[PDB]
């Protein structure tokens, strides 16, 4: 006996999360609650990281791409040195 | 005595997962569970990885490949240097 089906769903979700076997994300549990500031909590949880926290992702991605480009350039340099050494061998 | 076959099945799955000897993944538990938010939880758990970490993994693989290529070019350069040293030995 519960006042609403939402109450039953919230109780079942809480019981499932108490055991810890089934990880229920916080937003789902909040959506099934009976809190007046539920829209406020949803809006505060739905927003992403700070201005620089997200930008650090593409900063690191560009850095890693730069490292792989440098490694490929090193491959080219070593190959060119090999060709130069072979040409020097052939000349003399 | 269970209401449906699915209810007893979910109860058995929960009992098995409580022991922890057999690792039961959460998605099966939510699929067997009787919840109205089941499609939403299933979509959230089965959602694809974000493009950022996929790009990071692909750049890591590219960097590993570039490192292997740099290694092979360095080995070729070393072999060419050995051949050049031998040729300089033979020309004296």
């Amino acid at each position: 006996d519960a006042p609403t089906i939402a109450a039953e769903e919230f109780e079942q979700l809480m019981k499932l999360a108490s055991t810890g076997i089934v990880p229920i994300p916080p937003d789902v549990l909040i959506e099934a609650s009976s809190l007046r500031n539920k829209p406020k909590l949803l809006e505060m949880l739905k927003q992403g990281p700070s201005q620089e926290q997200m930008m650090a992702q593409q900063i690191a991605l560009a850095g890693e791409q730069a490292k792989v480009a440098e490694t490929e350039s090193k491959t080219g340099l070593n190959v060119a040195k090999t060709q130069e050494t072979l040409a020097s061998i052939q000349t003399n």
